[PDB]
C-alpha cells in the first residue's frame, strides 16, 4: 500500500556548481556549472499529494547541494523527519538536461552562459528508496542511471544499440558529490560507453556490455556493480552493393527487437 505524486517537474536556477570532480582519459567532463538545472520527481509513500509537490518544490530552492542524487536524499530525509506516520518512501529523479549553446561575443566564438538547449537524447535518473529503522533512516536502495543512449557503430552489419546503465555506490555518500572527487557523473558513464565499442571489433551486445561494465568498475573503484538494460535496433540491408561507393542503404526494421538484462559485479572485474 502507497500513494504520492508523479510528473513533479522543477526547474532550478543557479544551483550550487558541480566543481573538483575527478577527471578520467575517456571524458572531458570537468564539472558542471548548473546554471539551469530540471528535474522529474516521482515521489511515493507508504489534499495530502499537492502537500508533497510544494514539499519537493520548495526542498529544490532551499537545497544547497551540486547533485539531483543529493537532492533526492535530502528530500527523503526531510520528508521522514517531519511526517511522523511515514514509514517508506520511494523517490525517483529524472534529469531534463540542458546544453549550452554557441554565443558570438568579442568576434570570438565561445559557449554560452545564457542560452541552452533543451536536451532530448540521453538523460540521467536517480532512484533512491529510504526506510524507517528504528530511530534512524535507512537506505534501502539506491542508484543512478542514464538512460536512453543510442548508438549506432559502422563497419569502416552496423550494429545499433539502446543502452540503460546503471550504477551502485559501496558508500552511498559517494553518491552526492559532497566530496566531488568520489561522485560518479553520467556524463562520464556515457562517453566510457562511446569509447568501448569504437575500439572493440565487431563485437556481439553480451561482449559489448560486459566490456562497458569493467572499464566503468576499473575506473571508478567506489562502485559496486554495474547494470545493463540494452536492446538491438540494427537496421534492414536493402542495397548490398554499390558501384564507386564504399557504403550500403538501409531501412527501418519490423518493431521486434532483441534485449539483454546483465550487470557486472566487482568479483567479475
Amino acid at each position: 500500500m502507497s500513494y504520492g505524486k508523479g510528473n513533479v517537474f522543477a526547474y532550478r536556477t543557479y544551483l550550487k556548481p558541480l566543481t573538483g570532480v575527478k577527471q578520467i582519459p575517456e571524458s572531458s567532463f570537468a564539472g558542471r556549472d548548473n546554471t539551469v538545472v530540471g528535474v522529474d520527481v516521482t515521489c511515493e509513500i507508504g489534499v495530502a499529494t499537492d502537500s508533497m509537490k510544494n514539499f519537493i518544490q520548495r526542498h529544490l530552492a532551499s537545497y544547497e547541494g551540486t547533485t539531483t542524487e543529493g537532492f533526492l536524499h535530502y528530500v527523503a530525509h526531510r520528508f521522514l523527519d517531519t511526517y511522523s506516520h511515514m514509514d517508506t518512501i520511494t523517490l525517483t529523479g529524472e534529469d531534463i538536461p540542458f546544453e549550452a549553446m554557441p554565443a558570438y561575443e568579442e568576434k570570438e566564438l565561445s559557449t554560452s552562459r545564457l542560452v541552452f538547449r533543451r536536451s532530448r537524447n540521453e538523460r540521467s535518473r536517480s532512484v533512491l528508496k529510504a526506510e524507517r529503522s528504528g530511530n534512524t533512516i535507512t537506505i534501502t536502495e539506491q542508484y543512478s542511471e542514464i538512460m536512453d543512449l543510442q548508438l549506432v557503430k559502422v563497419s569502416g552489419r552496423p550494429l545499433f544499440v539502446y543502452l540503460n546503465i546503471s550504477w551502485q555506490y559501496e558508500n552511498t555518500n559517494d553518491s552526492y558529490a559532497s566530496d566531488p572527487a568520489r561522485y560518479v557523473a553520467a556524463e562520464q558513464v556515457r562517453d566510457l560507453a562511446s569509447t568501448v565499442f569504437h575500439e572493440l571489433e565487431t563485437p556481439s551486445i553480451q561482449n559489448l556490455i560486459y566490456h562497458i561494465g569493467c572499464r566503468i568498475l576499473a575506473r571508478f573503484p567506489q562502485l559496486t556493480d554495474v547494470s545493463f538494460q540494452s536492446q538491438n535496433h540494427t537496421w534492414d540491408t536493402v542495397v548490398e552493393e554499390i558501384p564507386g561507393s564504399k557504403g550500403k542503404v538501409y531501412t527501418e526494421p519490423r518493431p521486434p527487437y532483441g534485449f539483454q538484462h546483465f550487470t557486472v559485479t566487482r568479483e567479475d572485474a
